[PDB]
């Protein structure tokens, strides 16, 4: 009943791990327009796990994985006595189709994410912000299908260390002010692994 | 318990809509063979929704959708005092693989759908006919997989307005008589939409 | 009993949506008088919804609407180490008759909204402020009548996309200091729509 | 439950007041026909409230009002030993459409209000008479619509002091005798006010 | 409790009556396009009630009315052995804004009412069709407001016999075939009258 | 409740069948190293079902299938008085990614499957061995996703007779001794079929 859940985890090698990395996010200057800096983030397992050996290719010796949750932290670098305050948006985007302008298109004067059903407000020179959600894997390029939220039926993927797929996350728009400012963005994956495979000589 | 279902629909922007279109179906003449007119129908969301603007590309401002049900109506154009009565078949075909003869192959003398497990009889100069079922999306060309019927686990698809996928429906065979006859075929989609996204300047 | 409420929403096409826009608010300088900046806001549906096509004139394909609630956010642009603090008032004004001085009349030395029954204090160089209330439509110019608060009996209006009416909201007075300061004002409409009408070719 | 009614009256500034004015009514002489004197009364708030100052335009510092009830008193000026007794009618007329003859049309020989569903008999040289009812505001000239009796849903109107609307009341017909007689007509409004607004320098 | 409802109907003169009229509807010919005949109906009380006398201007001696329900009947003139069958739509349109093409615009090739939330299918050479609903009065031209369905709070209107207002009803689209066909359209008003006023000499 | 399961199987044509085939497995000689013979097995439906006719292409007249279980039997050909005993491993591998050395890479000196979570020991000159598990279909080459074990939600596939997909099974490593030995490997599919389609002339 609950020892049947124990023997499912023992037989199949089910483990639960937490992986974390950081990046830096630069919002440029804007003189007298208060435009929006629009970009996005996706999640690949290759950024969180380094390269292994010739014998054991992954430093995590598991054959399969699925991502349960992502936490995305926005950590500010500027104090609260900053001279300009801005109010932007963050959205989870599950199909990998963002509003991010390509090279040639300018930065918009209006918030492109303000009417979305899952937008939160990021107060964004000097305050903390975090989103927490289930990401979706980017499998098909033609149809772009994704599963509903269901922990028992979520698809498994091979951990291949270099050929890992993208997982679709977060779009954001940030108000630009008189001075360029900084964020340290921390990503935290909550991963469930399966099928322990350590090769030994 | 049931207000948790309300906050799931409010947070994610879940709406339920009904979309309808009509086409005309021509069955040609056959002299002294009583052959069968075999064709099929699939469903794309591009036929039901027109083109939008440059700003909002879809007239329905939702990011994702899944089709719950199709109703296909066969509406006759001829009265019941017609001189020849025919008896054909309709079948739901979920993988998109029909028995429809290509250009060069003739129309068969026998009903190709008469032994199928889900065939209904269409009495087909002058009577109404309708089918009601869950369609399946045409994702993979190599494997052709599709889900079982489960409303909670059915896959979500991006609404892309021009690049929309096919959904697999109905095959039919109609007995041809001494005179060519007409049907108006009405399709009705029952669509569930998700993630309201209206761009405003 | 509660599935009778479901069939009322399904038959009539009742949906509930949230629309948001932003503007910028400038309070000018005042030397050695501490006068008040008095202005007001009304709400039209044309500012929140862009223009549609020739076929479907509104990007929201609904025939009727009524506004349930407005949220008005005052988001500051200056930090809390600002050298002058001011204390003004916000009031909901339902008939559309404000105390705003016309071109030629000066800005008053006294708070014109300080004795109103529904005034809140806005601490107004560097703090957040929000009002939440039912707005009233501006129908008659001669009598200026409006309904009491009643969700079941509230009047319906056609969504006409360009000829939309005004809805009467908020008056405010802000204390002016030694330096001109900024607010980003965010408006959020909670709209109930009725009678889905999508034209398809 | 009943302290929720207290905080509704306190937050919105709900007060209930009684306003009274008097006029004189002259019925002229008629020799040997016993004709009827037909006239009517409507109610404007400008007759009951005098002019205010430049600062506070109304002597009642409230922004909105609605009239709950009118009492109309007919107070006689002649004693009961008067030589001729007459028997007329009073009617409430809610749309503002009376049978009162214009300049050029004579006074009728018959009672124009005798068959109305809400007529009372006024014994009318020397007796008291009173009517008590809900009046209706005269909003539209083209359609002339009015609400049913409902205290919770009755419309609110701005108190504008000079531009106030008419409220539709009473029609009456009085039998004329050998001598002209007098009435002092007293009107009493039962008004509910809302949104206290006193301007102070 | 229920004799209080009796004395409300007796004091105010409440009666309930049924008024009926007929018109003829012509759908023209169309060669080889199967276009749609789009028109609409509104309801005025002047068509249902003839002119009265100089003394009593209306043949119904009541001062006020409100329309509770309309029934609209489509009665066919052709038998069921007709050579072409068509399938159109009927919709209730409450604001008086129809899709009916003006003089100069042609008849559309597509059904303009097929996606509306309250459309019914009219099988339309030879079959009966009926709609039953609450109509809304056309009061304002600028705002076009209308009440929700509520029998206790529905607005009253003066019965003026010649200056009566429009009440907003039904839009319809009918498929045109090889031959022009006929319908007799029967309208039935369910009217509630108030304030009996018969003038007698 | 359980006759609803009967009408689901009757309407859709659900049948359950067992298909079996045999192959021969050769382990070569190794002099004085005791190396491992590493290979794998996948399952295609084309090996279990022969070719049909031009009319009915599959000898099983069903349109869809899904594989529930595989049994893989290792049947020995040598008696238990064999002079060398070996101890290898079998593993289920669900993504189709095996450790099998390509042409050019030698046979390893160590067991590559000894640390896997689902390995069983095959005592492997002269003893019986069997594995029993749910196989996974090889759909995507880029992502390699597969479902968790769930009988109600398992994907359906078209039975196409020649274009059938691979299903991912078993990897094994066998200890090589002084003499080459033999196994007869028996595979048993437990297949659930759907949508009976027999064409008749």
């Amino acid at each position: 009943r609950f020892r049947a859940r124990y023997r499912w985890r023992r037989k199949n090698g089910i483990t639960n791990l937490r992986l974390t990395r950081q990046v830096e996010l630069w919002v440029p200057k804007d003189a007298a327009n208060a435009s929006f800096y629009v970009n996005h983030y996706t999640f690949d397992l290759d950024d969180f796990i380094p390269a292994g050996t010739q014998l054991n290719s992954s430093p995590l010796p598991f054959k399969y994985y699925r991502i349960r949750k992502v936490k995305v932290e926005f950590q500010p670098r500027l104090p609260i006595t900053s001279p300009f305050r801005g109010y932007g948006s963050t959205v989870p985007i599950l199909d990998g189709a963002f509003v991010t302008p390509a090279t040639g298109e300018s930065d918009p004067i209006w918030d492109p994410y303000i009417n979305f059903s899952g937008r939160h407000v990021i107060r964004t020179p000097a305050w903390y912000h975090k989103r927490y959600f289930t990401p979706k894997p980017l499998i098909d390029g033609n149809t772009g299908f994704f599963q509903p939220n269901n922990k028992q039926n979520a698809l498994w993927f091979p951990n291949k260390q270099g050929q890992n797929i993208q997982w679709s996350g977060l779009g954001f728009a940030m108000q630009k002010g008189n001075e360029a400012y900084n964020y340290q963005v921390r990503f935290t994956l909550y991963v469930q692994f399966r099928e322990f495979d350590l090769f030994n000589n």
